[PDB]
């Protein structure tokens, strides 16, 4: 990769969050989505490095702190859609064309710090919380799913989660250095979910009654020894970080367990692998990866990007490459690479955004 721009946003607050939209159509320019502060600012990426600067949408509230972005799709229209929540815990459901508010989502309103949508039903909306609970949103028919927590879930503020390529089962991790795991291809997960679908409060008295669901399916304390701040599935296994300058590869159980035999009781977990990297022991780091799951970014406190390629027979294999910028000094809070991984976009500290493209 050789980096081919950079620009800074007015605000000089930290960007918390970028996303390039993987569902832009086709003959149209690549765009991505940034939050920090109270906004959230969309670009598109033309030749010569150019980025083109669209349009913000401002929350009204000056206090409001975006934490998390995510793109769905309108499932009747295929309209693209952007979700963003931070620090007020008010998820809001923004047209990225106009970039107008079309609807708000409130749990109890405690802060969100991370979103993400099914991979199969762009409907299915996963939030966590610094109130210690995960929630699961149907933005079709405006119902709350079902809340993930109880004494058996989290105990301190949930960071990252992931849906795993099916979007059959939710690896989540926090503040209480535990990842935890929710099935949601239960018998009684799928009934909620298909009940949501069928609730129209103009067509019935009942309201939607939620699914509190307080047991996860596996949990772990044994992978990292601090606040675990990221987690992606590969597969049937896991990627996952904290700050101790590391992200662990990993499964449940025993090396030949299948995932889908996986007891709630289960004690052990397997190592398959980790990668190590320097200067990134700030908690709130997040990796990404590209659509195909090819590729791996990470960028650390000092602006140095880490890519790991893992196109090889076994986690442990993955070759690693540093992209560095002499004026890139500012710590790197999260990476979006294109759908195709021909751009990867960091964002910064000091509201700085770097474009890199594929040689
Ligand atoms: C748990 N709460 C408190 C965090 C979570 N985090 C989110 C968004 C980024 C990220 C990455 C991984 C996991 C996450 F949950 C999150 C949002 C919250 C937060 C608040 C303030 C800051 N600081 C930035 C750095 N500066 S500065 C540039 O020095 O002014 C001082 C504020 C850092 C993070």
């Amino acid at each position: 990769f050789k980096c081919v721009n950079s620009l800074k946003e007015d605000h000089n607050q930290p960007l918390f969050g970028v996303q390039f939209n993987w569902h832009s159509k086709e003959g149209d320019p690549l765009v991505f989505a940034t939050v920090g502060s109270n906004r959230v600012t969309l670009y598109e990426c033309h030749s010569q490095g150019e980025i083109r600067l669209l349009q913000s949408y401002v929350d009204a509230d000056a206090d409001e702190n975006f934490y998390t972005c995510a793109w769905t799709y309108d499932s009747n229209t295929s309209h693209p859609l952007l979700a963003v929540a931070g620090s007020r815990g008010i998820i809001r459901i923004i047209n990225p064309i106009t970039m107008q508010c079309i609807k708000h989502y409130v749990g109890h309103g405690n802060a969100i710090n991370e979103l993400k949508f099914h991979p199969r039903d762009p409907n299915l909306l996963l939030s966590v919380s610094k109130d210690h609970a995960l929630r699961l949103w149907n933005i079709q028919t405006d119902t709350l799913v079902a809340i993930f927590g109880g004494v058996e879930g989290h105990r301190d503020e949930v960071l990252s989660a992931d849906y795993d390529l099916l979007g059959e089962k939710i690896m989540s991790c926090g503040m209480d250095h535990s990842l935890k795991l929710w099935r949601i291809n239960s018998k009684r997960m799928m009934n909620a979910i298909k009940e949501s679908y069928d609730y129209n409060p103009n067509k019935t008295n009942r309201p939607f009654i939620s699914q509190k669901i307080h047991f996860p399916d596996f949990s772990t304390r044994d992978i990292h020894r601090n606040y675990v701040d990221c987690v992606r599935w590969l597969g049937d296994l896991i990627l996952s970080k904290s700050c101790e300058n590391a992200i662990v590869c990993w499964k449940p159980g025993k090396m030949e367990d299948d995932i889908d035999k996986i007891k709630p009781s289960e004690s052990n977990v397997t190592i398959l692998g980790r990668f190590d990297y320097s200067q990134c022991d700030i908690w709130y780091m997040r990796f990404s990866m590209d659509f195909w799951q090819k590729m791996l970014a990470l960028g650390n406190q000092v602006g140095k990007l880490y890519v790991w390629d893992l196109e090889v027979e076994d986690p442990h294999k993955a070759k690693c490459t540093t992209l560095t910028h002499h004026k890139c000094g500012a710590a790197i809070r999260q990476t979006s690479f294109s759908r195709d991984s021909s751009i990867l976009i960091a964002v910064c500290d000091d509201a700085s955004i770097w474009r890199w493209d594929r040689l």
